[PDB]
């Protein structure tokens, strides 16, 4: 299919997927001295409703929290859009030790994972189908996660998890609206790039937080808990579900402080 082993992960995907060696893609390494201060970026304005969150499912390679999205209900705006964007999803990246689970990187250093909340463009498309391919279709906040002192707003998504142990596995998972989850300052980096998976379109502008949330080292361990095989077959945990950085290509990513 394509995934995280040896056989079929990220070093892989490019025979696939050629995009895998485009010129936009993600996760970057971001440096803190190369970063243009962009006055014009305007704060990240989020709006969700409890309400639309909706179901979360064990997709094999990592696990997803998905929300209604046929209004606009639940919102980001601001920052380098014009357009509203609609939240549809939030899942996690984590690595197979503490040293090394985040997607993105700052001035070289790896965090322990990483929150994805993950939008599209609802001005101009009238679907995440349509969206998905488009430059401008997707808008992901990512959420660099340090491990250290329990983080208490992962509760509910934590103790979902018994649930949904095995590929295919989904059950509700209603009533919780994750800005909850985003650090209390919202400075963010800009940059255009990718999905960070196969299908690996260049179509996010990613929303990259400054300041970073909690987890610990045993909630870390829930998510390398779940399991990629399907109920029956021999049990094998998600150890991991992160890709290395690319090459900006050229881009420049901005600082909106
Ligand atoms: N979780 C998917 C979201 C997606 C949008 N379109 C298709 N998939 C991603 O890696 O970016
Ligand atoms: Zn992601």
């Amino acid at each position: 299919d394509w995934g995280y082993d040896d056989k079929n992960g990220p070093e892989q995907w490019s025979k696939l997927y050629p995009i895998a060696n485009g010129n936009n893609q993600s996760p970057v390494d971001i440096k803190t001295s190369e970063t243009k201060h962009d006055t014009s970026l305007k704060p990240i304005s989020v709006s969700y409703n409890p309400a639309t969150a909706k179901e979360i499912i064990n997709v094999g390679h990592s696990f997803h929290v998905n929300f209604e999205d046929n209004d606009n209900r639940s919102v980001l705006k601001g920052g380098p859009f014009s357009d509203s964007y609609r939240l549809f999803q939030f899942h996690f990246h984590w690595g197979s030790t503490n040293e090394h689970g985040s997607e993105h990187t700052v001035d070289g250093v790896k965090y322990s994972a990483e929150l994805h909340v993950a939008h599209w463009n609802s001005a101009k498309y009238s679907s995440l189908a349509e969206a998905a391919s488009k430059a401008d279709g997707l808008a992901v906040i990512g959420v660099l996660m340090k491990v250290g002192e329990a983080n208490p707003k992962l509760q509910k998504v934590l103790d979902a998890l018994q649930a949904i142990k095995t590929k295919g596995k989904r059950a509700p998972f209603t009533n919780f609206d994750p800005s909850t989850l985003l650090p209390s300052s919202l400075d963010f980096w800009t940059y255009p790039g990718s999905l960070t998976h196969p299908p690996l379109y260049e179509s996010v502008t990613w929303i990259i937080c400054k300041e970073s949330i909690s987890v610990s080292s045993e909630q870390l361990a829930q998510f390398r808990s779940l399991l990629s095989n399907v109920e029956g077959d021999n049990a094998v945990p998600m150890q991991h579900n992160n890709r290395p950085t690319q090459p900006l290509k050229g881009r420049t990513v901005r600082a909106s402080f």
